[PDB]
């Protein structure tokens, strides 16, 4: 029975680990400050949605990597036979505990940022709300399936299903970025801004999959420690930048964005 | 104790539990391929709209049930004294288990894709947002509750109690469905389908809390195979079967449910 | 190893824990029939949105206080070093079991009931949607990492740490609350009313994050009995007298909510 504290430590003790946890818990916090810096001047409401969408992004970055920093959304699993990290060990307390460190609690970070991120494109696109709606039930969908992906341990090929099934829901979101919306915002006046972003989103999202499937989660070619770091650099830009970004056209036309 | 590999291993080897799953997670892909290919020529927003959220009930349903055949939301719960399925055994890995295999992750099948039905059937009638507020509320706090219910070991007059707090909620939404939508669907049109799905959504959903009383939640006149084929049946046709018949109306008649989302 | 049955029956068997919960389950009961009856003779929309959405906060209240008592949402922590609770006993069933009781089931009912709570004060103040979307946004992230704080076994620092965090998106919802909505307010002409329920829950919310820090989560000053009776005081005037009062100004201006 691995405790949170063993796992807390875990963390600790453990260089690659440690800092790309807490490297982005600083981030988002100095990503708050500016960002409610940058944004003071706006009087449009519906500008100010879409950068209270924007701000929530790095709130639930620090509140969720402090999740997994303090070992609370992290556990130990056993991966099924056939899987590449079942035969896995880690030096936990006082003793050798088979299986491998799961940040589970990064899907929690996924789950809750990404819906903020599209709500914050699609505002910006002047999208209506049913491909509002459409492009974030199927983002929850990719990241919930996802987290039940990293979940399974049951059997190695279920495993893959379920990364199969969060592909499908995140090709939906990726059909409304680059159709869907792309052609919304010349109506908005938002094209060249939303192209930026668009380009942005779509090369970092396809990043997550991609490290999933080489990490420790997939066929494990890279380390507990450096699955963790890609994941973080994806981060720092799909949200961090991203968000610097958005933030920074919007402060300077706020006319465009502005109505109903 | 008992790991997600054994759970996984007992849903296989038995005939039953294992055709009442993977039977719908081949039902609910397909389904997802049949409306997409029947919804191809939709244009209006609104319309869309309904598209999307019945379609979306399929794809919760495929995600859930893989979540049971996986054993990832399937527990071992032993029932409280005086419960009818009390000093149960389950043979699990190679031991013999105390205690009730538990699909609860049947209730996140329903807490997730019940609002998606509501939110098709509200929008078909023509509600407005405080109805469709209410309803989908009401729906998600009948399968959470329905849940701790299943969930609650410690006493069993404390399981029936939630069981009572859930069909309060359901007697709302089934309110809704026949008193308000029945007669805002006139206004919008839509009288003849909606009260055909609605009468198809009333008698597949009252069965959800009938299977729950006689099945190993309940008084376990069902036997845990026979109780999951129970609640795959009714999925079936509340899900799969109604989804069908919504979008072939929808398909034939856009321009009536067509306008300001 | 520590059973729902014997968390159930921890709560039973000591009156002062058994009656702060229990008797939550009742008011909440009655109040949903009388507030259903309350409001039998509305016929706005708009009012009656807000009324549904008042009604479910004893709702949510009656379904969470049975998680605590039926022992569902109850859990035995053992504090980390340097907390005052920590090295703590119980006696659960008829053992001594190192730890505290933890009713983290409380965070569930707050982070559903709460969102109710500012959506019918939101709509009563006449908020557009921005303002509602922010408080509630912020509102649920308070709650959940506030849950998370009194998850946090890791260490005593990240326990305090979670709070702070949590503190910050309080200030969100007070600044909505106290400055915003009470100018929305006017506009919409239910200032008098809405001074009146924005008084009550500044006041009683500033409470919870005091019993906090106060009770067997914080410092520990106030036993696990007196930690709940203090939770329950407050969700009796924050939840049901804030609602009959809500609801007893709604049915009698009905009028002036509909709007036109
Ligand atoms: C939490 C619970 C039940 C939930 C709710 C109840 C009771 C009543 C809801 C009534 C509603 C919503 C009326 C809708 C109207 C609007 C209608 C519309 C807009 C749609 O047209 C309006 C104007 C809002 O009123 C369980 C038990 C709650 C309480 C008790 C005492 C249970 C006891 C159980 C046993 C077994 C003894
Ligand atoms: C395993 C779950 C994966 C299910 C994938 C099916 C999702 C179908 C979503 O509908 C489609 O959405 C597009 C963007 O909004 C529309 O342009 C298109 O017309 C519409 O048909
Ligand atoms: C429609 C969803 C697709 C998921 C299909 C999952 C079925 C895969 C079952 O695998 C087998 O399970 C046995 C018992 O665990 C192992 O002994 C055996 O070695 C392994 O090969
Ligand atoms: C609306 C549906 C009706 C549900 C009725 C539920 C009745 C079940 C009561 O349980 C029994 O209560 C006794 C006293 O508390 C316990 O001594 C006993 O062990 C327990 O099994
Ligand atoms: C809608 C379905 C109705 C559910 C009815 C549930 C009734 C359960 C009856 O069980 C019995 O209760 C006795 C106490 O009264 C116990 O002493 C006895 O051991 C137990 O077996
Ligand atoms: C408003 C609804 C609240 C439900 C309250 C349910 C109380 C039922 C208590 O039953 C008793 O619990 C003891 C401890 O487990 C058992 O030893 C005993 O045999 C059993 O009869
Ligand atoms: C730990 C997370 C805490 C971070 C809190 C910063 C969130 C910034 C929200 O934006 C601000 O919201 C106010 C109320 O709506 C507006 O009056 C103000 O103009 C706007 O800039
Ligand atoms: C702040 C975090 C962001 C922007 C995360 C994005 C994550 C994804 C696009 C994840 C996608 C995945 C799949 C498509 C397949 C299965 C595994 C996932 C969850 C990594
Ligand atoms: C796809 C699934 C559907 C349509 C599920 C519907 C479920 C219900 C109508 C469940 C209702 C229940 C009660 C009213 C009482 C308690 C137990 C439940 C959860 C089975
Ligand atoms: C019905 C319940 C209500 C109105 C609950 C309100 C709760 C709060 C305002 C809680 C606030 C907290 C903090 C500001 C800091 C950390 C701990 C909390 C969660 C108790």
């Amino acid at each position: 029975e691995v405790t949170q504290r063993e796992l807390f430590e875990f963390v600790l003790n453990d260089p690659l680990l440690a800092s790309s946890l807490y490297i982005n818990i600083a981030l988002a916090g100095l990503s708050i400050l500016l960002f409610v810096f940058m944004t003071r001047g706006l009087d449009d409401p519906r500008a100010k949605l879409i950068a209270v969408s924007t701000i929530l992004v790095p709130v639930v970055s620090i509140a969720s990597y402090t999740g997994l920093a303090s070992g609370l959304t992290i556990s130990v699993l056993e991966m099924p036979a056939g899987h590449f990290a079942e035969g896995s060990s880690v030096m936990l307390g006082g003793e050798e505990v088979d299986g491998v460190v799961t940040m589970w609690g990064r899907y929690l970070t996924w789950a809750l940022s990404t819906p903020m991120i599209l709500l914050a494109l699609g505002l910006l696109a002047g999208s209506n709300a049913t491909k509002l709606f459409t492009a974030i039930t199927f983002d929850i969908a990719m990241c919930v399936t996802g987290l039940a992906a990293a979940l399974t341990t049951s059997s190695h090929l279920m495993r893959w299903f379920w990364y199969a099934i969060s592909c499908a829901c995140f090709i939906v979101v990726l059909y409304i970025l680059l159709v869907e919306w792309a052609q919304d915002a010349k109506a908005a006046g938002t094209a060249d801004i939303f192209s930026t972003l668009k380009l942005l989103t779509v090369v970092m999202w396809l990043g997550y999959p991609i490290v999933w499937a080489l990490g420790v989660e997939g066929v494990a070619v890279l380390p507990v420690g450096y699955t963790s770091w890609a994941y973080s650099a994806l981060d720092i830009v799909a949200k961090y930048i991203f968000a610097f970004l958005l933030l920074n056209y919007l402060t300077s036309n706020e006319g465009v964005v502005s109505g109903s």
